[PDB]
């Protein structure tokens, strides 16, 4: 069978993190240590897509919303007290409108961020713990309903283009006949 969504979750949080972490020069398997295997050309499958939509979603989200979770952030100050307490109450007032396709690109970039930053800073070993929280959070607190609107594969198809469009241009005018009469 397929049986998606079998460990694209934990990982994901993950695959997306060090994406945005290597671009500061923080890496991730160094993050809290643990024993390293190798991995040099295990192949296996590497044909995700979501990972695709969420990389250019953090950077097109981050244009057209200039202030989205600017006071979000704000109310998740690290330290030694709060965490999956703070973090949750606010992520779930993300997710409250209603679960959608951008709204998991939001809760996506946005935990990525907070990592990003407290690393950024020098506290690489809460990181497993935020990346934590949102692999639950996808685990079964929205998985149901990434599938009952289509599925990742859909998250992707309907707004992550894949040279499927094969028209190239596109433009003429406004791709459009001015139907507004
Ligand atoms: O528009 C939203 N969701 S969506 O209507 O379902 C949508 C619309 C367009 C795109 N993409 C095309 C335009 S770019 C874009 C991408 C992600 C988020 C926003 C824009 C995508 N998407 O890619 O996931 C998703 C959306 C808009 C605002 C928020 C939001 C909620 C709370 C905040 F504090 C800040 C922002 C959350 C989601």
């Amino acid at each position: 069978m397929s049986m998606a969504m079998s460990q694209s979750n934990r990982e994901l949080v993950v695959d997306f993190l060090s994406y945005k972490l290597s671009q500061k020069g923080y890496s991730w398997s160094q993050f809290s240590d643990v024993e390293e295997n190798r991995t040099e050309a295990p192949e296996g499958t590497e044909s995700e897509a979501v990972k695709q939509a969420l990389r250019e979603a953090g950077d097109e989200f981050e244009l057209r919303y200039r202030r989205a979770f600017s006071d979000l952030t704000s109310q998740l100050h690290i330290t030694p007290g709060t965490a999956y307490q703070s973090f949750e109450q606010v992520v779930n007032e993300l997710f409250r409108d209603g679960v959608n396709w951008g709204r998991i690109v939001a809760f996506f970039s946005f935990g990525g961020a907070l990592c990003v930053e407290s690393v950024d800073k020098e506290m690489q070993v809460l990181v497993s713990r935020i990346a934590a929280w949102m692999a639950t959070y996808l685990n079964d607190h929205l998985e149901p309903w990434i599938q009952e609107n289509g599925g990742w594969d859909t998250f992707v198809e309907l707004y992550g283009n894949n040279a499927a469009a094969e028209s190239r241009k596109g433009q003429e005018r406004l791709e459009h006949h001015h139907h507004h009469h």
